């Protein structure tokens, strides 16, 4: 159907928004702390403290197949990324220090974004 296509394309337009989203978010990141997944051969214990782990690369992957249908959902995977990393980490490290910039960072982009999303439908 035309109106399953027109749907289509909102998808398509709002996974180009997204990859700038992402983009502009792992900017924020120059460390790449947040690049990769938690290796559990170097972690093995990680899946016993953190239930859903999430990382950029494993974002992008979703992102590319036109995974996620909203903003909400985006931003779902992004917090996990933080919020993970505050929970595993202390608040003296490097990680959880990493994991504050970024989030305060983020949230100016993710500010506009929610504006676009809505603004252009």
């Amino acid at each position: 159907s035309m109106e399953q296509v027109a749907m289509e394309l909102r998808l398509t337009e709002l996974t180009r928004l997204l990859r700038s989203v992402l983009d502009q978010l792992q900017d924020k990141d120059p460390a790449r702390i947040f690049a990769q997944p938690v290796s559990l051969k170097e972690v093995p214990d990680y899946l016993d403290h953190i239930k859903h782990p999430m990382d950029f690369a494993t974002m992008r992957k979703r992102l590319e197949a036109q995974g996620y249908k909203n903003l909400h959902e985006f931003e779902e995977d992004f917090d996990l990324i933080i919020d993970n990393c505050m929970k595993y980490n202390a608040r003296d490290t490097v990680f959880y220090r990493a994991a504050v910039r970024l989030r305060d960072q983020g949230g100016v982009v993710l500010r506009q974004a929610r504006r676009e999303v809505d603004s252009i439908g």
